């Protein structure tokens, strides 16, 4: 109910939503700012555009602030909510020994041509899905790159919008 | 030594400083992008352009995502480690019930007013000068009392990170 919403006092806001973002409750406290909302759909359209406001590093930045697809975080238990539910729904969590070993080696690849980590939304893919693009987007040029990787962000941020 | 600060994968670098800009491990992580930094002044202005390139809307954000002196957080004990250290140093952990619900008024206009919290270097200020600050920069504009704010909010980064060293 956008109403509720609205009438919600900013530590409030910032508590439900500052995770639709990955551990960027920055972003959900700035766009509070413009509230009123019309609907769920402005407050995704404010988010869109705080993130393209920011430098090519602020964005890179976002991306840092992700956990590795199967990686240390998943493997010990530190991942948010969020994330271990989108993890285990992209099947993330019953990786056997060598698509652990695969993945490991696909993310380090990808950090070290990027700077950042491989971010992709889980809840729109699947395994296979998740494997065909790191390889795909490992290809790419670094700003073809952050652009693709920060269009991931938008698209996880919309579905945590609405799992709220 | 800045040699090993500039030696570190992303990871480890938003790991160590991802915290001196209260839960904004954002601007951190952005920053690891200007590699090599000269030294420590070049970290704490590549910080500040960062913040400063934002709009305000982003400054307010910051100020947003940092716990009330004696609030919720600190009374729950779910501070960040820096946060509960220095609001300890300040005098906030051991207030009578009296002066915790003297320090809840002072907050709730502050943010009634503003919209955001009222922030203030508390490494480098007692209970006292809080109360003082508090009380004057109630009567600021708006517009004046953003930047204020934040730079409030560089004073407290710039010592977070002279404790990580
Ligand atoms: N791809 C990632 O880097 N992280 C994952 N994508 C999601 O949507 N959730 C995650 O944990
Ligand atoms: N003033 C605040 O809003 N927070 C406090 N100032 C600090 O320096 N540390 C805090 O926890």
């Amino acid at each position: 109910d956008i109403n509720v919403v609205n009438a919600l006092a900013y530590e409030d806001f910032v508590k439900l939503f500052g995770n639709v973002v990955e551990k960027c409750p920055l972003i959900s406290a700035a766009i509070w700012s413009y509230r009123p909302f019309k609907d769920l759909a402005d407050i995704e359209a404010r988010i869109s555009e705080f993130i393209h406001s920011l430098p090519d590093s602020g964005k890179e930045g976002i991306l840092r602030c992700h956990p590795d697809l199967a990686g240390r975080d998943l493997q010990s238990g530190t991942l948010t909510p969020e994330s271990q539910e989108e993890q285990s729904q992209a099947g993330m969590t019953t990786l056997d020994s060598a698509e652990i070993v695969h993945m490991y080696r696909l993310n380090s690849e990808y950090k070290e041509r990027f700077g950042f980590p491989f971010v992709i939304c889980a809840r729109l893919n699947n395994k296979a899905d998740i494997v065909r693009q790191l390889s795909e987007r490992l290809k790419n040029r670094r700003t073809a790159e952050l652009e693709c990787a920060i269009e991931e962000v938008k698209k996880i941020c919309s579905l945590r919008l609405h799992s709220i």
